[PDB]
C-alpha cells in the first residue's frame, strides 16, 4: 500500500494518517513533522527550512526531495508507506514518480481530502496542541473538557506558530496555487481519489478504508 495523502492546509491529513497507520501498519512519512523536528533540534537543514515555514512558504524542492528520497531509503517502506504532505508541487510529484519507478514502489492511490476553504481557515486558527503530550484539540470541533488545558495531563494548550490568521492565509494561497496542477497530474495517472473531509473524523476514515480495503 503506497499512498499519498494530500489536501489543503488544515484538511485533516495528520488526523487521517494516524488512523491509517494504526490500522494498516505502514510508515507515516510527514514532511511537516520532519521539518518541525529539524527546526526544534536547530540542525542546518532545520534553520534553512525555518525561514520558509515561518512565512507559510514551501521549503525549496531541492532539500525536500532529498530528505524524502532517502526516508524512503528504508526497509520499513517495503510494506508500503503513507506520504503526508509530499508531494505538493508537480516538480515534487515528478521527482517522486521517477524515484518510485526505479525503486519498484509506484503509488497506488493519491487520496485528496476536500474541505471548503472557510472551514480550513477555522480548522487551523482554532487548532490547539498540548505542550505536554502533543495531543491535538480544536476550540470548536474537538474542545478540551476545560478550555486551554489538556484532558490527559493538565498541560497548557498552545496555538502552532504558523496557525495565526496571516500565516494561514499565506499557506492557503501558496498551496491552492500548487494544488491545481498537481491534482491534474495525478488524475492523468489515474491514481487520484477524492474524499469529503467535512465529516466527523470517523466518517472520513470510513471512506479512506473503502479505498484502501482492496490493498490489504
Ligand atoms: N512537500 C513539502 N515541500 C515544501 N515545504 C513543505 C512540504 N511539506 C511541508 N512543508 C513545509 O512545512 C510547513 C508545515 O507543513 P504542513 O503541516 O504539511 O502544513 P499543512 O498541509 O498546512 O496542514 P496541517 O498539516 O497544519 O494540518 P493537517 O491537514 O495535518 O490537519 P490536522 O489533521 O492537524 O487537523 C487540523 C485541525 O482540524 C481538526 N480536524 C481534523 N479533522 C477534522 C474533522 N474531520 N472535523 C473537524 N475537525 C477536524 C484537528 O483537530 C485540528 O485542530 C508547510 O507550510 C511548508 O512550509
Ligand atoms: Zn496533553
Amino acid at each position: 500500500m503506497n499512498i499519498v495523502l494530500m489536501g489543503l492546509p488544515g484538511a485533516g491529513k495528520g488526523t487521517q494518517a494516524e488512523r491509517i497507520v494504526e490500522k494498516y501498519g505502514i510508515p507515516h512519512i510527514s514532511t511537516g513533522d520532519m521539518f518541525r523536528a529539524a527546526m526544534k533540534e536547530e540542525t542546518p537543514l532545520g534553520l534553512e527550512a525555518k525561514s520558509y515555514i515561518d512565512k507559510g512558504e514551501l521549503v525549496p524542492d531541492e532539500v525536500t526531495i532529498g530528505i524524502v528520497r532517502e526516508r524512503l531509503s528504508k526497509s520499513d517502506c517495503e510494506r508500503g508507506f503513507l506520504l503526508d504532505g509530499f508531494p505538493r508541487t508537480v516538480a515534487q510529484a515528478e521527482a517522486l514518480e521517477e524515484l518510485l519507478e526505479e525503486m519498484g514502489r509506484p503509488i497506488d492511490y493519491v487520496i485528496n481530502i476536500q474541505v471548503d476553504k472557510e472551514e480550513l481557515i477555522a480548522r487551523l486558527t482554532g487548532r490547539r496542541i498540548c505542550s505536554v503530550c502533543g495531543t491535538t484539540y480544536h476550540l470548536v470541533f474537538n474542545p478540551p473538557k476545560t478550555p486551554g488545558i489538556c484532558d490527559k495531563d493538565g498541560g497548557e494548550l498552545y496555538q502552532r506558530a504558523d496557525d495565526n490568521e496571516e500565516t494561514v492565509t499565506k499557506r492557503l494561497e501558496v498551496n491552492m496555487k500548487q494544488t491545481a496542477p498537481l491534482l491534474a497530474f495525478y488524475d492523468s495517472k489515474e491514481v487520484l481519489v477524492n474524499v469529503n473531509g467535512q465529516q466527523d473524523i470517523q466518517d472520513v476514515f470510513a471512506d479512506v478504508k473503502v479505498i484502501l480495503g482492496g490493498l490489504k
